[PDB]
């Protein structure tokens, strides 16, 4: 993926129908005034491991104001122009210190995950909160969009 620049589109039912955000790569803080950052170090969407995610809470269009509602069950649904990932959210709001950096690895000690999945993280940028997701489903943009955003 390339630095600074668009890959993905995120949707989270929880947070309203019409909340949509572009997902760029990187997490610096230019990034994360343009949208949602995904750390770099870890996988791309879809991938084993852990696509972790930033985003603002307060500040640059607010995308993750309404994180403490996000619920054990709630949908977190991203295209890349080709196929679209369900991930559900199995952990948090959980919240943490900055310095917890362990909550980005590839499987988390705080997820309760005990082994490789295919996983989603997301932040927000003086504590943190974090919720951890697992990738339930895929089809095909060409085939239309997930149950989730019908």
């Amino acid at each position: 993926y390339t630095y600074g620049k668009p890959f993905a589109v995120m949707y989270i039912p929880r947070l309203g129908f019409t909340w949509n955000k572009p997902v760029l790569e990187g997490t610096g803080t230019e990034v994360l005034k343009k949208g949602l950052g995904h750390y770099a170090n870890t996988a791309r969407l879809g991938q084993k491991g852990n696509f972790a995610v930033a985003g603002h809470r307060r500040t640059y269009g607010d995308p993750f104001k309404d994180f403490p509602k996000l619920r054990h069950g709630d949908e977190v649904v991203l295209t890349d122009g080709t196929t679209w990932f369900t991930y559900v959210i199995d952990t948090g709001p959980y919240k943490t210190v900055p310095t917890d950096v362990e909550v980005i690895d590839p499987v988390p000690r705080k997820s309760g995950y005990e082994r490789e999945g295919r996983y989603l993280t997301l932040v927000t940028c003086s504590h943190r909160l974090i919720v951890w997701a697992h990738l339930d489903s895929t089809q095909p943009v060409e085939a239309g969009k997930p149950e989730a955003l019908r």
